[PDB]
């Protein structure tokens, strides 16, 4: 049949937002190469960059930060429902859920005099929910982020009820960065099909979340990690490896081979981070060198010019350096990757927008005469 | 770059479910005629035809019947955040938050030993969300829909606090099978969107329910019904419709399609079944004559270039004569699609499935170096 399988080679959009370079392995933010916006700027001129399109100066980045500052309270409906759900509930459900009642209370008009306004102001709700999420699965009480020094320490400091080191909000803010935008996965693609039939922001977003909440788009820190942790320790890395994957068949955790054909540059970014808390914190550097011993087994048992980690393999390693437990992994790659769902919105709304609906291909039974039940 | 905007002509599955012939105007669901199907079957009878491939017999019949009546209970916290909500909320927020509590506190995995009873547990569940939400938006206290002859008869006894008349369980039954399937709309496509990520059933119908939410999906057979609503009086249609439609060529709602290039067969059930409650009833019977003159209009205007009276035009009135709110129309059509929703991701999953993962073109900025924030 002829099924676009995967919508493979479909372009469902353009975007000026983020250009994937696989042979050269680099990856630039409107035309900026992530390297420089990690090392030198940060989330927030991001956010500046992909909603209105160039790095801002002083006073735009100003604005920004006068948004989202004034921006973090939820309605009470969000923070009670979210510390009313039973504990052990998945962190993308519960997220969801959350972007549901913003969706139901705000429903917010499309308007392209207050979108980008909106996004930003979307993005500061993102890092309460998100900070209370942990919260409420942990059983603790609720706390709002507050204005601070940056987005990245006003998050933290509500996750964690303290204030962050200055290592950890760099690495945060970094991997704001980092997972910011990359390919059209299932759910930016959900939160496209949204967008085309102008439902509201926050329900794009939604959209999005049930997309990411599959175990074949959400979840992948968490398997790599739980590699390293099985393995247990360094001096275990090279048999492991041996009797679950090569006299094994089902196979390793975070590596890549399909985009980038020797190195995704944000994997390498991940790792540079991972290393800098492991020469700091002993459990730390236990998961940093298994880490690093399966890279290299994984990448000569499967030869150099095929495959490397993903930014899977080291992402968790900072999570857990920063504190997180394994099951906020996933709403930490949300966190980040919300703001390349709300730029891809805007931009096919504000810019290209059309009704997405697409074919089925009917096989199966011709017509047939009715049949009364008792002649089933 | 006029690329595969809306995704038109991309075939995203095959489907054995439903049939649709635009020049003859015949709807079949699994090889039987709608006709055949609203006049002689069921509700039950076609949620075991669309997830299991044929008519039940008597004892198939009531299994599904016991399923359902045994699956009406939703968890405490669906009650508490949809009444918690403001009165106004739009329905389908309310309906797509609710569908992200049930995904985090049932979670179902994915297994074809209990898909297809898992998807008649969700069509029961559904009946429990959308009588609440009525009953949230009217201030109302909860009420959970009981086991009885027929779930269109339990949903309406839920709803109403009353129980319903044959006639009112009768053209729920029909309206039910009526929006089950069609087309592949963005709703659907949210739907498979989430599934292809194997996202749980339920978050794939939080997906389905965004992309329902937005005015270019949602909102048909109140628009359509709000026309009536407008010219008043049955004298004042010839009026309306020379002032609005022909000299302000504003679109008729409830008029054209992209298959159907004759009467939707849908359309003509709907009519019937307005038509025998406008003999009854006399707020009924107002509308019914107001839409029954514009129709004519419509078609002698329109008629000429394969614009007829499509399934919202007079699928409102029937909601209207069932004693449904406007605002309630698309929850009403969103709880009977949802058969549709569950057919098709389980369809997918279970046959078809493959990681949905589409393309974005690249224009924008070239590469360009690193401007520090003094220089902008």
């Amino acid at each position: 049949v002829e099924v676009s399988r995967g919508l493979e080679n479909v372009i469902i959009k353009t975007t000026g937002l983020t250009y994937i370079d696989g042979i050269n392995g680099i990856l630039r933010y409107r035309g900026y190469d992530i390297n420089d916006l990690v090392n030198y700027a940060s989330y927030e001129e991001l956010i500046h960059l992909m909603l209105y399109g160039e790095l801002p100066n002083r006073q735009q980045l100003n604005q920004i930060k006068g948004i989202i500052n004034e921006s973090f309270e939820v309605p009470e409906q969000v923070i009670s429902t979210i510390f009313s759900m039973p504990r052990n509930c998945d962190a993308i459900g519960m997220m969801e859920t959350a972007f549901g009642i913003l969706a139901s209370i705000y429903d917010p008009k499309w308007n392209r005099a207050t979108n980008k306004e909106l996004a930003v102001q979307i993005i500061a709700k993102t890092a309460t929910i998100t900070a209370n999420i942990y919260r409420a699965k942990e059983g603790l009480k609720p706390k709002i982020p507050e204005p601070s020094e940056s987005y990245a320490e006003s998050f933290l400091a509500a996750t964690f009820g303290k204030k962050p080191t200055q290592e950890e909000i760099k690495a945060m803010d970094a991997s704001l960065i980092l997972y910011t935008d990359h390919e059209v996965p299932a759910s930016t693609t959900a939160a496209l099909v949204a967008s085309s039939t102008l439902s509201d922001m926050y329900s794009c977003i939604v959209a999005a979340l049930a997309a990411l909440k599959g175990p074949l788009h959400g979840g992948a820190a968490e398997e790599a990690f739980k590699q390293f942790v099985e393995i247990g320790s360094v001096e275990n890395a090279d048999k492991w490896f041996e009797e679950k994957i090569i006299k094994g068949k089902s196979r390793l955790m975070g590596f890549g081979h399909r985009v980038y054909k020797t190195y995704d540059p944000r994997a390498k970014i991940f790792k540079t981070l991972a290393k800098s808390f492991a020469e700091k914190n002993e459990n730390v550097k236990k998961y940093y060198e298994i880490a690093e011993r399966i890279e290299k087994l994984g990448v000569d048992t499967f030869g150099s010019k095929h495959i490397y980690p993903n930014t899977d393999f080291y992402s968790g390693i900072v999570f857990y350096a920063l504190g997180f437990p394994i099951y906020m992994f996933t709403s930490l790659f949300a966190l980040s990757r919300v703001l390349g769902w709300l730029a891809h919105i805007i931009e096919y709304v504000e810019e290209q927008h059309r009704l997405i609906r697409p074919r089925a291909l009917y096989i199966g039974p011709e017509k047939r005469e009715f049949k009364p039940i008792e002649l089933r």
